[PDB]
C-alpha cells in the first residue's frame, strides 16, 4: 500500500556529496575503483577560491567529492561576492564535518520539481533548516535541510551539473564504465529508529516501503513513484554478536550515512571489473558466502537463474534474494575508507516490468537468515570431514 | 668541496610520512599511480586505536599514509598505555597540521645510528625539539625534530618497518612496480632561505652541496656521503611572473615541503607506466617541453644518448640537465592533491661511478635557462609560419 502522501513533486535522486580532506585523491581513487568518469569541477582553475569540487558520474550516477582550501584563500569574500560554486558550504563545517566522521556522505541530493517550496514546505512540516533556498545564475536552486546525524537532503530544481562547474577536458575524463547507472537506495544509521523515521516522514511526506536477530532494525521510506527509497536502521542491543550498527555509531560519532546502493545493468560485469582493481587501488569486497550458500540458490531461484548464472554468482561472490514480486542479486564492499562506517552495495534487479518498479524485489533482508544457516550447514560440512 | 662535518652518523632516507585525513584513499591512489605495493598496515585490526597508518614501498623506497581515528576511541589511553605505533602522533596535531597545509608532508625520516644520541646532539646543536626518543619493543628508536614549517625531521635507528606494525596479506599486497627504486631528495620552500639554511645545517653538520630570475634562490645540504640531500628553496619577489615558491606558500599556510624526488632503475618505463595511468587514478605530469627543447638536446647530451633515447625523452616529456660530472634526466608532476602544493619529481642519474655518488649530474637548475630559451624559440618558429 503506497498512499503517495509526498508533499512536494519529488522526482528522483541526484546526487551523493562526499565532503573530504582531499577531494583529488578520494575522487580519483573512486573513479578507477568504481569505473566512474571526471565530469564537471569547480576549483581554483574556475575561479572557486572556496572549495574544491570534482563530480564523477556513470550512467546517471553522480558522486560529488568537495574539500576546503585555505580559509586565507577567501578572506575577503562575503556571503553576497562568494566564489564558492556550492553557497551552502562553510569552511568551518566541512572541517568539523570530517574531523568528526571522517570521509563520509555529507548530502544526499534529490530533484525536485521546486526546491524552493520544496524547503519551505519541509520546514513548515518540522524539517530543521541547513541552508535556505538559492538560486545559481538564474538556472538552478539548491536547499537543503538536516536528514540525520550531520547529512542533509539537499533540494535541486532546474528552471530548463551545476553553474560554476566546468566540464572536464576530454583527456583528463577517461570513459571508464564497469556497468553502474544509478542511486538505487541511500542508507542511515541512527540510534533510535522510531523518532528518525517520524521526524523524515513528518516533513516529506514518504510512506513505509512494505518489506518482505542480526543486529539492526530498520524501516524504510519511500516517494510517491518509489524511486527514492531511504533506509534507516538502529541498532538492537543485548546480543552475542555486536551490532554493526552500533559499531557504526561509535566510530562515526554518532549518526550518518551506511550504505549507498548503486545499481548496475550488469552486475556480473560490475564485479568482474571492481574484483580485478580491488588489489590495485580499487574497493575490496565483504568475504564470499559459503559453497553452501549457493547450493541452496538452487532451491529458491532455480526458476530465475540458471545453474550457469548460479555458479557466475558463487565466482563473484554475489548475494541473491527475493521477494512476492522480483529477484535481487546484490553485494557488499569492505569499508571505502579509515573508519569501519561507510560502505557500497551494488545491486541489480529482477522483475516488477509495467520500466521497472522502484524497489522490486525488496533490500535483501532475508539474506541475514540465509547467511547464517549457510555459515552453519558449511561448518558442519566441514566438522564432519 | 666536502667538509664530511656530520654532527652524527647518518645513513640513508627511511621513509617519507603523508598526514592525511583518510589515509586509506590516500595510499589505495599512490599505491596505484606509482606502483608501489603495501607493505605493513598499523590501525585497528592490529590493535591501533589511535590512527591508521599504511606503508607502501617500491625498492628501497617508503611512503607511510597516516590519518587519526576519533579520539573517543582511545580516550581512556595515556602516553604510557597508548596503542599507537608511532608515539609521535597527536590527534590535534594531525587534524590542525591537515587542516592548515592539506595533504603533505610530515616527516622526512633519515635512518641513523643511534637515534638518541642524534636527537640529543641535534637539540644541543640548536635544532628544536619536537617528539623525544622513544624506544620501541626494544628494538627501534624514534625522535624528531622540526625541520621548517610544520615538517619534521625523524631519526630512526635499529639494534639489529616498526614494531606494531604488520606485514600485508599477499591478497592485498598485489606486487605492483613501475621501476621506483628511493628517495633521491626532498625539498623544502621556506620564507627566507637564510635563516632556514644556517638553522638546519646548525643542527646536522650538513654542509653545502656544490650545483652547476626564474622565481626561486635555493640551497642544497647533505650528509657526508651525500646520499641525504636536503634542498631548500626561497622566493624572489618582484619579478614579472608570479613565484611559485610565494604561490606555494600562500595555498600551504607557510613552510612545507615542495617536492620529493624518486630515483627510477628506468625511467622511460616508469613514464610509460605512470602516464598510461594519469588519467584513470594515477598522476599527471607537467606539459611537456616544445620540440625545440628536444631538438636542443642533440647539442648538449648527444654524447650520453642516443638519438632514439632522445626521442624516447621526447615521447614522454622528460627533461635532460647535466653537470660536470654526470647527467641527468627527470620530470614532474602536477600537484599531488587539491592545492597546488607538493608534487613529485621523477629522477634517473648517469655518471659518477666509483655504487654512483649522490647528487650526480645535480638538481637540473640548468633546465630552467633551457626551458625558456626553448619555449621561445617554438614561439617564434610558430609566429614566423
Ligand atoms: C547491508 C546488507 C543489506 C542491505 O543492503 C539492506 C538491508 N535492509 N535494507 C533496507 C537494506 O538496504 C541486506 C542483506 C545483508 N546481509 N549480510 N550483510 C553482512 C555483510 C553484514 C549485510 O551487510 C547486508
Ligand atoms: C622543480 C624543478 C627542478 C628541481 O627539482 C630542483 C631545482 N633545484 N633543486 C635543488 C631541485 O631539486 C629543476 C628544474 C625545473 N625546471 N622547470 N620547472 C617548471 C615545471 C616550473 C620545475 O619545476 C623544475
Ligand atoms: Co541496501
Ligand atoms: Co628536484
Amino acid at each position: 500500500k503506497n498512499p503517495k502522501s509526498d508533499k512536494f513533486k519529488v522526482k528522483r535522486f541526484h546526487h551523493i556529496e562526499f565532503w573530504c580532506g582531499d577531494a583529488t585523491n578520494v575522487a580519483r581513487r573512486f573513479s578507477w575503483g568504481l569505473g566512474m568518469r571526471f565530469s564537471a569541477k569547480s576549483d581554483l582553475s574556475t575561479g572557486n577560491m572556496v572549495h574544491a569540487s570534482y563530480l564523477l558520474t556513470s550512467g546517471d550516477l553522480r558522486f560529488l567529492f568537495t574539500a576546503p582550501y585555505s580559509p586565507s584563500l577567501s578572506a575577503g569574500e562575503i556571503k553576497p561576492t562568494t566564489t564558492a560554486s556550492i553557497p551552502s558550504f562553510d569552511h568551518g563545517s566541512c572541517r568539523s564535518f570530517f574531523s568528526s566522521h571522517g570521509l563520509g556522505v555529507r548530502a544526499v541530493a534529490i530533484e525536485v520539481e521546486d526546491a524552493e517550496s520544496a524547503f519551505s514546505i519541509s520546514v513548515a512540516n518540522g524539517a530543521i533548516p541547513s541552508s535556505p533556498p538559492i538560486v545559481l545564475n538564474e538556472a538552478v536552486t539548491i536547499a537543503e535541510v538536516k536528514l540525520y546525524g550531520d547529512v542533509v537532503l539537499r533540494y535541486v530544481s532546474y528552471k530548463a551539473f551545476l553553474p560554476g562547474f566546468e566540464r572536464v577536458e576530454d583527456a583528463s575524463s577517461f570513459p571508464l564504465d564497469y556497468g553502474i547507472r544509478r542511486l538505487d537506495h541511500a542508507v542511515g544509521n541512527v540510534p533510535e529508529l522510531g523518532p528518525a523515521l517520524t521526524y523524515v516522514a513528518g516533513f516529506t511526506g514518504f510512506h513505509q516501503f512494505a518489506e518482505f536477530e542480526s543486529g539492526l532494525n530498520s524501516a524504510v521510506l519511500a516517494s510517491n513513484d518509489e524511486m527514492v527509497l531511504l533506509p534507516i536502521n538502529e541498532p538492537v542491543h543485548g546480543t552475542k554478536r555486536k551490532s554493526q550498527i552500533q559499531t557504526y555509531l561509535e566510530h562515526n560519532e554518532g549518526a550518518g550515512l551506511q550504505h549507498l546502493a548503486l545499481m548496475s545493468e550488469d552486475i556480473f560485469r560490475t564485479l568482474r571489473e571492481m574484483r580485478k582493481r580491488s588489489s590495485i587501488g580499487g574497493f575490496d569486497f565483504m568475504p564470499s558466502p559459503p559453497p553452501t550458500y549457493y547450493q541452496n540458490l538452487k532451491k529458491r531461484v532455480g526458476d530465475v537463474l540458471s545453474d550457469d548464472q548460479i555458479k557466475e554468482c558463487e565466482e563473484l561472490g554475489i548475494l541473491v534474494d527475493r521477494d512476492d514480486q522480483g529477484t535481487l542479486l546484490q553485494i557488499f564492499t569492505k569499508p571505502l575508507g579509515d573508519r569501519p562506517t561507510i560502505f557500497i552495495e551494488i545491486i541489480q534487479r529482477v522483475g516488477c516490468m509495467m520500466y521497472q518498479s522502484g524497489g522490486c524485489g525488496g533490500f535483501g533482508k532475508g539474506n541475514f537468515s540465509e547467511l547464517f544457516k549457510s555459515i552453519e550447514e558449511y561448518e558442519k560440512t566441514l566438522e564432519a570431514k
